[PDB]
């Protein structure tokens, strides 16, 4: 080809023949049906063709991490494929929709504490699985937490990250949803596991109040409110344990926020874990495996 | 009955009124107002296998009788649950008794008189090849007259090591043996480790193995390193504590070997009649044959 996008530069990857029919956008995300057996899945599309060499090697690294992750409270990965300059990730469809919608469907009626806590413990178990492996999740949001047909909570897998840039996170938040921005990101400090904990706190607060903790009339004032750490208090009819946990997740200094392992060690949360994980999984993930930044 | 089983069991008409949770429940008989404890086990959501094993466990509980084991009164089944009725020990649990010292150490004679009673109870269970998954200070009680009783609920005919580890990561982890930490088989000597934890609590008013996380607790237990007992306790007692915390199960003494140590043996007569001594130590044989 006498050239001066060369042909044969499109990447092709596939692991199976299964074909999917597009039904609908749902957010990025597409609802599909398999032509094999009519089962529904969600596909996330990422453009690849306009990435550098480096960015493609990092996306490949991210997908391999997604592809190996398995936990009952994380959306289950099915396969991926590449064609036409995009990467596509296929995952299971959660028939109960996202928590964002579930919160709005209350139309102002507050959830019972036992429901808030049963959902919350599941989100914590998922996040433990991610954080134990030293993976950051950039997308702990009520729009990225889903319910299965039997009511099980699943954290969206898409959004995991091996490392995150603070300027880029801040920019993404101006453009998309800003409600989960941590103080440290607002001050251009490193994104860390406690920044995930802040976002977890935002989700918990949404579940307690049906509202975002940090809202304001402008992006710039939203940033100042987040740094000040001042939010409308949760209803006093919720237990002291729950109200106090909300306050701890919103500590201004990351190192004062509890780790997800520490949250799960609080008695009123710990006593629920047994409903959600098998003895084998409890033993393996709380006791027998070792996790470290050393390899 | 055109389509597209609940069992009922009782042994007496006696009715009980719920007073308070203490799934153990404090109840009063409507007959004479005497207090009892009832443990409720849900049965309707068990498999075939699990129900056959629960029934086997309750039959073992129901036939057990010893002055230092909480006395089984009766059981009944209704509404998809099994209920076990036992005596209420008015003095409460040893856990509370230990905390009530508010840092004041027990006299060695008091430690040993309690300890011998726990050992006699555990001998009775172990002689019959029964494991006890719940040798804990929260499951050892004092009667109104000060007699020590090991809680019966918690006996087991076999125990799964993964399940025991899981239960500990969720409930109390302070009694976990090194072998269970390494996911190796639960055995009689694992009960001996837990007996050692109770003895240590009685000697120091603290747990032998504490840590800032479940994961680090596991590492401390395997290392076998614990704060030494006060040197004002006898050499006999301090040396016994060390033997019960041997890392390898087979190096821990059997409960029969513990009862044979002179400073313990001389107390047995206060707690068992001659007939019971002869029967427990000399005459009734048990064997894994079958
Ligand atoms: C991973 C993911 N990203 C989205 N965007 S949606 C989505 C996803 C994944 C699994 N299941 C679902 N279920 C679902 C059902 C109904 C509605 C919505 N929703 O995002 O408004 C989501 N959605
Ligand atoms: C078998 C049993 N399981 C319980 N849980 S409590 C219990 C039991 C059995 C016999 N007697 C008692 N007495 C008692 C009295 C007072 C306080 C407590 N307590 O465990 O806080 C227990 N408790
Ligand atoms: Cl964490
Ligand atoms: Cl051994
Ligand atoms: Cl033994």
């Amino acid at each position: 080809h006498h050239h001066h996008v060369d042909l044969g530069t499109e990447n092709l990857y596939f692991q199976s023949m299964e074909k999917y029919v597009r039904l609908q956008k749902i957010g990025k995300a597409i609802l599909v049906k398999s032509t094999e057996d009519g089962r529904q899945y969600v596909i996330k599309e990422i453009n690849i063709s306009r990435m550098s060499s480096k960015e493609r090697e990092e996306s490949r690294r991210e997908v391999a991490v997604l592809a190996n992750m398995k936990h009952p409270n994380i959306v289950q990965y099915r396969e991926s494929f590449e064609e036409n300059g995009s990467l596509y990730i296929v995952m299971d469809y959660c028939e109960g929709g996202d928590l964002f919608k579930r919160i709005n469907a209350q139309k102002g009626v507050l959830f019972q504490e036992d429901q808030i806590l049963d959902w919350f413990v599941q989100i914590c178990l998922a996040l433990k699985h991610v954080h134990d492996r030293k993976i950051l999740h950039r997308d702990i949001k009520s729009q990225n937490i889903f319910l299965t047909k039997d009511g099980t909570v699943q954290l969206g897998d898409f959004g995991i990250a091996r490392v995150l840039n603070s300027t880029v996170e801040l920019a993404r938040a101006c453009i998309g949803t800003p409600y989960y921005l941590s103080p440290e990101i607002c001050e251009n400090k490193p994104y860390n596991n406690k920044s995930d904990i802040w976002a977890l706190g935002c989700v918990l607060y949404e579940l307690c109040t049906l509202k975002h903790a940090f809202e304001a009339g402008s992006m710039k004032n939203l940033v100042l409110k987040i740094i000040s750490g001042s939010f409308p208090p949760v209803s006093l009819h919720y237990s002291y344990d729950l109200r106090s946990l909300v306050s701890q997740l919103f500590k201004r200094n990351p190192r004062d926020r509890p780790s997800v392992n520490s949250i799960l060690e609080k008695g009123f949360i710990a006593k629920r874990i047994e409903k959600f994980l098998s003895p084998q999984l409890i033993a393996e993930e709380f006791c027998l495996k070792t996790f470290s930044k050393f390899g």
